[PDB]
């Protein structure tokens, strides 16, 4: 139907984002093999956003290293979407349980209107309200996650 | 230590290779939900090519549906780089399994002189000699997976 974020829009706002994570992780002082950011990315739609954060962390000095979903380091997870927040919220305290040593959460599209449970990210690239969206990694059934934009789908297409 | 590609090289590379692969399908003629290209990445290191080239089809009428690793559908399976061909070999051997339609392999980088067995990629962003290179999803030790570009490392790194 509409866009609501081009790929313009969501790298200006990454790069922003990334500013923070270097200053926020300053006294952790991120460095290749032996300190590195451990980038958790859920499956399957946060695959492109996590393609991208991570070459934009590089870029600010943040050195990372990625793992993917479905001790003592310091973890991150990227989410594409935070809707319901019922994964995200799973996720984090099964990575809890690992005893890392600072864990935060960093999504790239954050619906507020679709929480079933209160749950705050610490980095959010944009904000959506509570529409189907697609595109930079979101889907319909498997499909459009390689438009280049967060736009919202056509009622026909569904 | 050196850079022998650039974030543009791969995407100038990947732009013609793009081209290829819509005139290759034109008479599948892929349509999103119905007909879509399965796109079959191998972890980790594809991620990032795997976020770019689809990125990169969609731009040229080819609609795609991502799967990861580790019928009667046309498959494209992706990974990072190609070298011994072992567990590329292993992967469309078991996606041959399920039937599909019409399989093919796309490397980013292809390594021809690490072969253990003869195979050859329908596709090949770049050629890399037999030397260990890092970046564009590459990595050392989970490492230097986000540099924009593939470069060898120093000796004294590893
Ligand atoms: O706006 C959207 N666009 C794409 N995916 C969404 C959107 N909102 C929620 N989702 C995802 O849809 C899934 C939930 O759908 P359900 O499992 O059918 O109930 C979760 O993976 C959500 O992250
Ligand atoms: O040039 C390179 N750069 C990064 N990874 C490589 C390179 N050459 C081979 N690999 C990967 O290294 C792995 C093989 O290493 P091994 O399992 O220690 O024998 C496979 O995943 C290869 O794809
Ligand atoms: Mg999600
Ligand atoms: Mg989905
Ligand atoms: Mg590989
Ligand atoms: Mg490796």
């Amino acid at each position: 139907t509409s866009v609501l974020f081009t790929e313009a829009e969501l790298h200006t706002r990454m790069r922003g984002v990334a500013q923070r994570i270097a200053d926020d992780y300053s006294n952790c002082n991120l460095k290749p093999l032996e300190n590195p950011l451990v980038i958790v990315s859920v499956l399957k739609g946060s695959f492109v956003f996590t393609a991208d954060m991570v070459r934009i962390l590089g870029d600010f000095g943040v050195p990372t290293r990625v793992e993917f979903l479905r001790r003592g380091k310091h973890v991150l997870v990227l989410e594409d979407i935070l809707d319901t927040a019922l994964t995200l919220r799973e996720v984090v305290d099964s990575l809890k349980k690992s005893e890392p040593a600072s864990i935060k959460t960093l999504v790239a599209i954050d619906k507020p209107g679709g929480r079933k449970i209160p749950f705050t990210a610490e980095y959010v690239v944009a904000d959506v309200p509570n529409v189907f969206v697609v595109g930079y990694g979101l889907d319909y059934d498997q499909s459009y996650r390689e438009v280049r934009d967060v736009v919202i789908l056509k009622p026909s297409v569904y």
